[PDB]
């Protein structure tokens, strides 16, 4: 009997609870539960991912097409925050990948520190991602933008990003939650405005879909960046 199959999404798990591998077994980083399956000489532990607290799996649960964080991915993560989401971003790109954990918090800076400390590809950037010229000679160039800020700017701090460290033909992950980007417009209002912004800056998104019943007025869009030369 196979009780933790992969999911569709490589390096995401399933087992409905969506689960990652942990890279650091025997350690929680938020209080989540964690699953030990051993056989014979294996082993392997999985951490169970919250959608009530994370984007990315009230996205993943609500069937996203695709997320672009895989294994061995570079992502730069736009609003890290005290790492919950980092860290099952760093569960799936794994050794060989890489994630910038970009918070201007101290408070959280702190958490984020401690978290990369048992994860070697955890670099936490802590500085305000609307200046990228205060930390460009940390970031080499990135596959995925993951953004979670819940700026009235976030596109445009996303843009600068983007222009500055994602390359061509990489991939963006947009968090908007509608009344943090402008709490006078509709969600739909939001939602328009923002993607409109975001096909001017090259930023196509090829998904976008909101996270009910996790949250409320609260969307994704995913897409491709493809700017001219
Ligand atoms: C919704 S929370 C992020 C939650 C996180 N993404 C998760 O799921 O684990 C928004 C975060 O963005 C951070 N933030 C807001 N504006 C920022 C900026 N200009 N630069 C860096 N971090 C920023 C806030 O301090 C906060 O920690």
């Amino acid at each position: 009997n196979v009780m933790v199959e992969p999911h569709r999404h490589e390096g995401v798990f399933i087992c409905d609870a969506l689960v990652t591998k942990n890279l650091v077994p025997g350690e929680s980083v938020y209080g989540e539960k964690r699953v030990s399956i051993s056989e014979g000489d294996d082993k392997i532990e999985y951490r169970a991912w919250n959608p009530f607290r994370s984007k990315l799996a009230a996205a993943i649960l609500g069937g996203v097409d695709q997320i672009h964080i895989k294994p061995g991915a570079k992502v730069l993560y736009l609003g890290a925050a005290s790492g919950t989401t980092v860290s099952h971003v760093s569960d799936i790109v794994g050794p060989d990948g890489l994630v910038y954990a970009v918070e201007f918090s101290h408070r959280s800076g702190r958490d984020l520190i401690n978290l990369a400390k048992k994860r070697t590809n955890i670099i936490p950037v802590i500085e305000d991602a609307r200046h990228p010229h205060k930390y460009r000679m940390l970031i080499a160039m990135v596959d995925v933008i993951f953004a979670d800020v819940a700026q009235p700017d976030q596109t445009r701090i996303v843009a600068l990003n983007a222009h500055t460290f994602l390359r061509n033909g990489g991939h963006f992950v947009i968090s908007i939650k509608a009344n943090c980007i402008d709490s006078t417009a509709s969600a739909e209002a939001v939602f328009a405005s923002e993607v409109k912004k975001m096909q001017q800056e090259n930023m196509k998104p090829q998904e976008q879909l909101t996270l009910e019943p996790y949250e409320r007025d609260h969307a994704v869009v995913v897409g491709v960046y493809r700017p001219p030369p």
